[PDB]
Formats: C-alpha cells, structure tokens, sequence
C-alpha cells in the first residue's frame, strides 16, 4: 500500500519520523499485508496553502 | 469536498487566499454542501517540475 | 492549474458538471489565468472510502 | 491531517473500515491532533492498474 | 518513485500494461533508479469527471 | 493525460528535465495519444517524509 498524509508544518522530524511508522504499522495490521511493502509520503502544507470553509487555518 | 489544486508558482498570498474561498464557495454552491466542510490544499510547483508536452512551461 | 476533487459518489452528472464549470471560473478568477488552461479532476468517494474521525463519514 | 491510502482492491467492507479508524489514531497518535480532525481516503487500485518494476503487481 | 497517471477510461488491459512498463522504463532511465523501485498507478477518469476550460472534455 | 511522480530529492535540473520529456513520451507513445495533452508534475519528498516499512529511506 502507499499512503500520502497531508500535514500542516510546524512538526519536528521525530513527530513525523513516528508518524511514518505508526502509520505504516496500523496499514499493516489492518490489511494483513507486509510491513515491508507499505509506503508513506508527507506532504507539508504551509498555512496559506491549506483552507477550511474557505477561510485560512 | 477536499480538493487539491496545483498551482505553479510566483502568485502572491493574496490571490491563493482569494482561490481558496472562491473555489470552497464554488464547491459548496455546486454541491449543496455545508461551506465549512469544504477543505482546499494549494500544491506549489516550481517551473522545473512542470511539464506540457515533454518540455517545461 | 490542475484542480483534483474529492467528493462522496451519488452526485448527478448534471451536479458534477456544474462542479467542473464554477471551479474551473474560480480557479480563473482568482489567478487571472486562461480558463482553457484550468483542467478539474473528480475523484468519487464511495461512503465505505471516507472517514472523519477515523468513523466512516 | 488527510490521508489518502492506496490500495490493491479485493478487501472487504469491515477490513477497509478497520483500516481508516486504525489510521486515523495512528495519526491522531504522532501528532497530538484531534482524532476528529483527521481525515483518511481509501482509493482502490485494480490489479491492472498497479505496477512493481514495470510488471502488474 | 511513485507515478501516478490520470487518463480518461476507455483503454484496454493491453494499453494500460504497455502504458505502466513503458513509463517505469522512463523513469529509471532518467533517474538511474532501479527499475524495481519504481511503482505506477493507473487512476482512470470517466469522461464526466475531466474538464479543460470548464467543459467536460 | 496527467502524470504526478514523486521522486526524492537530490536530483539535477536535467535529470528531472529529462524526467518530464521522457515520460510524456512513453505516455504518449503507449496511448497513441497527442504529446502535446501529456502534462507531468514533479513532486519532490525530503528524506524525513518518505518511509519504506516503517523506517526512512
């Protein structure tokens, strides 16, 4: 599986470093499928590139 | 909705925060849909990662 | 600009072409760009596909 | 957070449901978000639709 | 890398395979990656959920 | 057609160069459809945001 998560910036490397893990770990367990074929992609979204309602978070 | 638009690069801050309400509203006015469920991601692109045609824009 | 949007399925055609149309103008508007030059992706979400919360939404 | 994971298709509705929920506080975890503010898309891939090294996988 | 190409549905399983082995072979050459590194994804769109100006193309 | 690669950083403007012209024309070539349709994104993933089984690559 690859999975691509769009996150806000303003994390630190060990935040998203566990996120990678965790999140590949959880896709693992749930589909029975080997940890070493799942994929992980972060995408940091700065704050003027990501809205809510139409109006900036 | 979520929508994703990419965009190349060298608009200022104001006209993306102009595209993302407008494309929120245009969204929730199409789709009847609630205003604040609407998400907007903007994906900058810089002119070297851009192709038409196989040659850069 | 190359729009992708992510939307429950059961919208109409007729619904989903006018999502087309009034974002492709947004898009047009807000970035004083040629409307021919403004492509919009729809992505339908089967309710099983989607979730909030980590709850099927 | 939005996450969108792909998938080979074939997994059933309770295991795909499963997957969203353990996703999402797999996120939720690394990041200290709210749960209720992360969002996960399922998109399936036919088996002629994804490829390993050129070959249908 | 991770390819993925959005094209109108319509082609059959011939084209699609002849699409993803051509365009791996591409991407490891331009990038000197091994080709088994490299994955594609097939997003077919249907012909009403692509729009070039707005219209449905 | 419309084609987004994710690569990790590190390459050269020509590679990538060579990247978006060499792919297009596979597209092209495998679709029989005009080059001149085939567009191609680029997207770039620092170190810290692609994981392969868990771990960073």
């Amino acid at each position: 599986p690859i999975a691509q998560i769009h996150i806000l910036e303003g994390r630190s490397d060990e935040q998203k470093e566990t996120l990678i893990r965790e999140v590949s770990e959880a896709i693992s367990r749930s589909l029975d499928a080997p940890l070493t074929s799942v994929r992980v992609i972060i995408t940091e979204m700065a704050k003027g590139h990501f809205g809510i309602g139409g109006e900036l978070a």
